[PDB]
Formats: C-alpha cells, structure tokens, sequence
C-alpha cells in the first residue's frame, strides 16, 4: 500500500543529512516525516557492521566481546558490540573482521552474517549487518591481542561470560556513568529468557 | 576524560535535530561530530520497545512483533512494539499502553531495561526494554482490539520463540521486508544460548 512520494533535503553535513519525506499512507492520504539518512552509503548493502564475537577457550566459559568507547552523540560513554561502517567495497564480513581486530586485537572467524538490520527506522535509514565471529582464544594470534585503533578512535575492551553477560551488564550500569546499547541488551535479555 | 565542550545547532525541525558536537578527545585534541537528536525529550528515554511474550497453553511460546511502513527506510520494517514515552508516563505504563495500542495484547511487565541507547555513533536516542508476558488464554486476550492513533498503521506478527531466527530470516527473503537490529539482535541470542 504505502510508498515514499518525495525525499525533501533539509540541512547536510559531512556526515549525517536531514530530510523530509513525504509519502502515501494507506488510507490514499499524503503525509510526511523527519528522516535522518547518513551521508557515506553508497552501494553497500548497508552502512556498519556491528560484530557479536564469541570468544571460545578450552576450559573456558564462552565469552561475548564488548567494547566501551565516548560517543559524542550521547555526551558520555557506551558499551556496545564492536562496530563500524563498511568501506566503499568492502563486503560486510570483511568490514566486520577488520572492525574487530581493529577495536580488539582479536582475529575472528566468520561465523553467520544477517541480512542488513535498521538500525532506528520511525527516524534514519541506517542499516548494517549483523556478523557472528567466533574467536578461538587457544590460537596465538588471540594471546595478548592489541587493539589497533584509527586516528580519533579510542576503544576499552570488556569481555563478559556468555552465561551470565544480563548481570554483568547490569553491575557495570551500576558501578558508572555509562549506557548500554540496545543491540546489547536485547541480545543479553535473550541469552536469559533462553 | 573526554567530554563535551559545546554543541552547535546546525537544522531542528519539529521532530529531529541535528548538530555539531565539539568534544575533548583523550589526548587532549579538540574534535567534532555531527550528532541527532530528537526534539521531543524531557523523561528517562525517548520511548520504550516491548519484548511482548505471548503465553498460550498447549501452545509455542510467541514473541509478537509489528510490521509498518517506516518512512526513514522508505519500506516495511519488522519491530518490537513501541513508541516514545509521554510527557509524565512511566516506561512500564508507555509499554502497556502502546503493546495494547499496536496488538490489541493486555500485558503484565516482567522486567523493564535501564536507558539503552539506539544508534550512539549517530544520535542520543534511548529506550527502555520492556519485557512484557501476554496470558493468551484470558478472556481480555482472546480478539485483541489493536487501539492505534491518527496515521499509524501497523499489522500484527506472532512468531514462537524457539524458532524466531529461522522465521524471521523467511519473512526477509520472500516478503522483501526489513527486520530491526534489536530484534535481530534478540533472536541471535536465543539461538546461541547454552
Ligand atoms: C503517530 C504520529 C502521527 C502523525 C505524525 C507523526 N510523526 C512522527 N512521529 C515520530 N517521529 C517522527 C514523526 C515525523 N518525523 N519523525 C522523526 C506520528
Ligand atoms: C574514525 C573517525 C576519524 C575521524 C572522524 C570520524 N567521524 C565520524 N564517524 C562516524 N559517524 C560520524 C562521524 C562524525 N559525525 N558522525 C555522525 C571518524
Ligand atoms: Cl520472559
Ligand atoms: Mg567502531
Ligand atoms: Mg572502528
Ligand atoms: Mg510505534
Ligand atoms: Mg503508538
């Protein structure tokens, strides 16, 4: 029934740019929204990747790896999966293996990747895909992995056990100023109701 | 160590903002960011997401979902049922009030999230998790009456948990329909549990 009539720009900046949109309700009547659109997709299938890494070791609990960084947006920091955008080009596996050892120092595997996901969809287009990467931790490679960050990014590493990652998030909310992310908490939520 | 120093309105219209964020970064450089944010903010979020587990005797458990043209995204998006929080509503109260605005369902609160962020790396936007049983077996809940507001169109979707992932996986590939990352993100872990 409904479709998208006209993408009206309001303000661009470098990064992010604000339209409005007017589109078809179902009744036949015209109407219009506020969208919020990056900048930087091209012919990605997606803008980001965001990567749920299981970090696997012999005698070990399973653990999921997080990240903890300032995101301006939000005046404060995050603890979220680590993440980024693709580059012109690059598949989403790719993208999310080179964020992940980018962000962690660990080298992952593929495991399964999503079709693209929004991110926030009553207010942007922004998509990514979802990639599940195991890390085998008994591997060398993953002994004292070092994070190799870009320039202006600046990224703490919290690895949480599978098993119990809904408290330990809870007790990290408890002990500072800090937000969860969504995609985190759904994710630790179902861990739990499981 | 890092913070924010100013922030520069660069476009608000009636609903969304967008801006320039000036911020410390922690070798003591100055940067920028453009930054969104919602206009309509006051409470402890701008709106909550309602994890709605319907409870039917003999029956699979469901997690019921919602499918509704998203003018961001130009297309149908699958989600949990949700809205932004009204002026002086609890996140609890919001979250009933819209699962009985978008399914019909009357539901009792299980848990309910601190403040979780949507998109950090893009804008300030926060929710609360609900999580939320519907007893399908009472009466309240036998033709549930969907009460929703001028321009809001939204259709229905139940699918059992224990096989949420693989159902939602086939509604993207044959109904060319887009699934929200929280909800992707919810249905990876009941897969990955144990
Ligand atoms: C339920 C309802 C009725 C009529 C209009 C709206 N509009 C919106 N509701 C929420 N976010 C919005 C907008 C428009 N832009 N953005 C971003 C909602
Ligand atoms: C890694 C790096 C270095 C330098 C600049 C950036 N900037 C950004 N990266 C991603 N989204 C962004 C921005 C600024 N605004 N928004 C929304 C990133
Ligand atoms: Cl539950
Ligand atoms: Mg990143
Ligand atoms: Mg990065
Ligand atoms: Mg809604
Ligand atoms: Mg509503």
């Amino acid at each position: 029934k409904q479709y998208i009539i006209s993408e009206e720009l309001i303000s661009e900046g470098k990064w992010v740019k604000l339209e409005k949109t007017t589109y078809m309700d179902p009744t036949g009547k015209t109407r219009t929204w506020e969208s919020v659109k990056r900048t930087t997709r091209k012919e990605q299938t997606a803008d980001g990747v965001a990567v749920i890494p299981v970090l696997q070791r012999t005698l070990h609990y399973e653990c999921i790896v997080l990240v903890k960084q300032f995101r301006p947006p939000m005046g404060g920091y995050c603890i979220e999966f680590p993440a980024g955008l693709i580059d012109d080009g690059e598949t989403p596996e790719a993208a999310a293996l080179r964020e992940l050892e980018e962000e962690t120092g660990y080298k992952g595997d593929i495991a399964e990747c999503s079709p693209a996901v929004c991110m926030d969809p009553g207010l942007s287009n922004c998509t990514i895909h979802i990639v599940t990467v195991t890390i085998n931790g008994d591997d060398a490679e993953n002994a004292r992995p070092k994070p190799k960050p870009g320039d202006g990014e600046f990224v703490e590493v919290i690895s949480l056990p599978k098993n119990d990652l809904l408290q330990r998030l809870d007790a990290l909310v408890a002990e500072e100023h800090l937000t969860v992310d969504a995609r985190v908490y759904s994710y630790a939520l179902a861990l739990k109701h499981a």
